[PDB]
């Protein structure tokens, strides 16, 4: 089957690109120079982050970025291309940091989308800066769109793809055309501000990368994995935000849909995306995290998950303590809650006192550290041979990860999920994919096959009947039902008919 | 201080009209000679019923109908106008009969108010069929005009008032103009196919009456009050239909407006019409039936109520078994599952073996024949004494009731309903309305009165917080908000300001 896309993010502050170097990785502790050719094959995509909009709606860089030295590390990436044909180094407009709504750079994305006018400058832009750096597409990165700003964002994502696709034939390049792609929401609340127009989000897109990842923080009460693939009925559930959209559904439909309280799953993401009529399997892109999160002050008996904990949510980090034993890049970075998994993996080869632990329903490992009241949630090459048989079973496009610059200096997390994809060696054939909670929703845009008799006009139905009627299935709600399937309360559309 | 509505159907048989006669109550129970000076004046609007609408779309008169005789018995109505000056005597076109969904003419109402000009031409059927033969207003008893046909509805109401108004005008009626009235379903089921229109429906009316009464009979499985103005735990729920109308609304707008199961009740259906924005207080009207419905094969254990029972519900009744004893009128109209309140009455004092009893959830009464297995659901002179308080306090339009011909012959229910609105020595400040189930529902038109700090923009809120925006006061459903009451799902409208 078609190759799956294995999308890198690679993450750079402008601080960094100015001082960029390769021979100091206190300056810069992650150089493409540590992508060697071996890398570069495993690689679909890197997607450089991050660009902004500036306030003349335009995409730039930060000012801040010293031109030449960004140039620089651009050209590094691109040279990557020399050791495979398919990759592409794409980038990334957005991220946290300059697009949420508290964000220094909101009002540009908000304000960019506008009107015809704003959307072709802005596009014009995008191309523009693509082309005069050597990039190979453009991904959008707004964290996030909301209701009323969607129609918007729509537009933008279609006159985008419009103009890069009359660069691709301008510059011959139909063999390797340029491409489009978003970050999306991988969680139910920010996803509900847009869910209900993801069709024609997604139509202008060679893939939507969920971010199904950062599902558990110290921001939330109670421990749990950032990453679960499927739920531990054991751990934390929460209100379904999906119930809340703008989609025109009946109170059943809602309720069929979007099972509340639920848990907030990789799985769950993927498929309320499946969900949604117009929404292709291939485009859905599953994003992992190649850092962990942490908390302290969790008690003991379930390893520290599903904890109360006394870990502060704020950013940025409030205190000068530094309590992740053994992260020393948590004292640089100044934040014990998150460090990377080549961190993480040197926390565990550095008899610290941490118990790598492994939750089979939710199908990731974490950390406990009984001594000091510590509990880490990551992600590993273990975790990902789930994660990657869910790809291939549910026929997504494929893998992204937040970041490159976090796996170990082998790159052993990339190489995993190249080896779990593609390698003749590796079979998962037998890999036992758990009890763990799957999302069962249905909505009325993925009902399943349904046979039932043809609705009778003059017939009085009792409630439960089932009949077909206009291309559906469709059930009473109550009795004495008089009135035809279609718009009226009484019936309840719960299948196709073949 | 407005003086409330007390609008009594006045239904008469073609059959009956045919051979009318004030001095034979074996072939006229109930001729127009039974309303009384004293009982014209009780009443605000006599809905004289029915009329239907034809195959060529228009108001008239089932066609079997002796034409002179039929504007004999309207002269007798109208003439009663000369005791009350503020009566006016509709003419009510439908009914179930005619219009249910699979009624005889049901085709007819929806064709009349499919187009502009089939609409046209109905409308102007109402008003020349109001003034040829001098009624006052006009009711439309469509049960019920389903989703697709509401708009069509609607329209048809707004060409009738555009009408009326001007017929007002030209006839100089300024002090009493023409009216149109429609009745409206009093359950959620049959309501729920109309309900998100509701405003529109309502706005070129006088007064919406419910029909809030046959919420219990012999179609249902368990035995129950068919007009309780308030729940009994003890009995039956429903699913709320109204959660399934087309609104558009979320998840938790549902339901919080449309709890389910629920209680069918008066106080339901008068809150789920409060709950629309747009629907005025004073122009609900409160339904009450002037007869009671019989079930047989009850069990004991609780007088009757909330017992399985084995009454045919088809219609006709599908048995010739006149089981309800003591009822002489259930044998001349065949049917023993529906009883007058006169007849009733006679029952009572009869020593045929009933039992009066009261639900004072529900306030109202039942009658249980033990030996036989029989209960009988009905409202009476006690029973309206609540209802008569609720649509005060409510700030109702006033009641209605099915229908004249059934109260006794000396007009007490009647008597009643105009005692507890306008006698200066009647006072039910001490009447205590019980603890029976309220219906709790809140939609946009009910909201509480709430006070929040105003909304400050760049502000993160946590699950829970209160604010006041546009007007409103919002809640907010989940936590680290960060945009704005109306452009943010995360708000829910939870008060007025």
């Amino acid at each position: 089957s078609t190759r799956k896309a294995v999308i890198g993010y690679y993450f750079i502050p402008t601080n960094q690109i100015n001082n960029y170097t390769e021979t100091d990785t206190s300056v810069v502790p992650f150089p493409v120079s540590n992508i060697t050719p071996a890398k570069a094959k495993q690689l679909t995509h890197i997607n450089f982050s991050f660009l902004d909009i500036n306030s003349n709606l335009e995409c730039a860089w930060d000012p801040a970025t010293n031109d030449a030295k960004a140039r620089d590390v651009v050209n590094r990436l691109t040279a990557l291309k020399a050791h495979n044909p398919s990759l592409r180094i794409m980038f990334s407009i957005g991220g946290w940091y300059y697009s949420n709504d508290l964000g220094v750079s909101h009002a540009n994305y908000v304000n960019a989308v506008k009107t015809p006018a704003s959307r072709a400058k802005f596009a014009q832009s995008c191309v523009r800066i693509m082309k005069d750096y050597g990039f190979d597409g453009v991904d959008i990165n707004w964290e996030y769109p909301q209701a009323a700003e969607v129609d918007g964002f729509i537009a933008a994502l279609q006159e985008i793809r419009t103009l890069l696709n009359q660069q691709t034939i301008t510059d011959g390049r139909q063999a390797l055309p340029y491409q489009l792609t978003i970050a999306g929401a991988g969680g139910a609340f920010f996803l509900s501000r847009y869910y209900s127009k993801l069709a024609q989000i997604v139509a202008p897109l060679d893939y939507i990368n969920l971010m199904t990842y950062d599902l558990a923080g110290p921001w939330e009460k109670v421990t749990n994995h950032q990453a679960a693939l499927f739920g531990d009925a054991a751990g934390p559930t929460f209100y379904n935000a999906l119930r809340e959209a703008n989609l025109g559904w009946s109170w059943e439909e809602l309720t069929r849909a979007f099972p509340s309280p639920f848990s907030l799953t990789v799985d769950a993401a993927v498929q309320q995306h499946l969900m949604m009529e117009g929404v292709p399997s291939a485009k859905i892109v599953m994003g992992v995290p190649f850092y962990g999160r942490a908390f302290k002050g969790v008690s003991g008996g379930n390893g520290g998950q599903y904890s109360s904990h006394s870990t502060p949510g704020e950013d940025p980090y409030p205190s000068t303590d530094y309590w992740l034993v053994g992260c020393e890049e948590c004292v640089r970075d100044k934040d014990p809650r998150i460090a990377s998994y080549r961190q993480l993996e040197q926390m565990l080869q550095g008899n610290y006192g941490y118990q790598r632990l492994w939750n089979d329903k939710t199908k990731t490992p974490y950390l406990y550290h009984a001594q000091n009241g510590l509990f880490v949630t990551y992600d590993d090459a273990e975790s990902f041979k789930y994660k990657a048989k869910y790809i291939k079973q549910q026929q997504l496009g494929g893998v992204m990860f937040w970041h490159l610059g976090q796996d170990n200096r082998n790159g052993d997390l990339l190489a995993a999920l190249d080896r779990y994809f593609n390698a003749a060696d590796y079979d998962d054939s037998q890999l036992d994919m758990g009890t763990g909670l799957r999302y069962t929703g249905v909505g009325p845009g993925n009902l399943p096959i349904m046979t039932a008799p043809a609705y009778v006009p003059g017939t009085t139905y009792a409630q439960g009947a089932l009949v077909s009627y206009q291309g559906y299935v469709w059930q009473t709600k109550w009795g004495y039902i008089t009135s035809a399937p279609g718009s009226d309360s009484a019936w309840l559309k719960v299948g196709r008919v073949a």
